[PDB]
């Protein structure tokens, strides 16, 4: 499929123990497509102060439409020293490694993988 229905559960940054999925532009989206077919990806939800409390290259969920069965259509853009690897839409937040954190919430996401 061309796109996956996923249900992210949303993290506190203060709770996340992983804090990016690499060293790479490419590694982050790499692990960052891995972790979300492996169902252990997390989305933190963008904020003053969130994003330098995570570690670049960052990996943010993007909407790529205007929603099939209540799950918002995304795609993954990387970002490193304020350069953006792919163009999209309204960050839905930025997605790290999910390692048993309790979520707060959860945000249903049609992937485009």
């Amino acid at each position: 499929k061309t796109h996956v229905q996923l249900s992210l559960p949303v993290l506190q940054v203060r709770d996340v123990l992983v804090r990016g999925f690499g060293d790479s532009v490419e590694e982050v989206l790499s692990e960052a497509r891995q972790h979300l077919k492996d169902g252990t990806c997390g989305l933190v939800e963008v904020e003053k102060g969130v994003l330098p409390q995570l570690e670049q290259p960052y990996v943010f969920i993007k909407r790529s439409d205007a929603a099939p069965h209540g799950h918002v259509m995304v795609e993954l853009v990387a970002e490193l020293e304020g350069i953006q690897y792919g163009r999209s839409g309204e960050t839905l937040g930025v997605l790290v490694p999910h390692v048993g954190e309790i979520p707060v919430a959860y945000r249903k996401v049609l992937l485009r993988k």
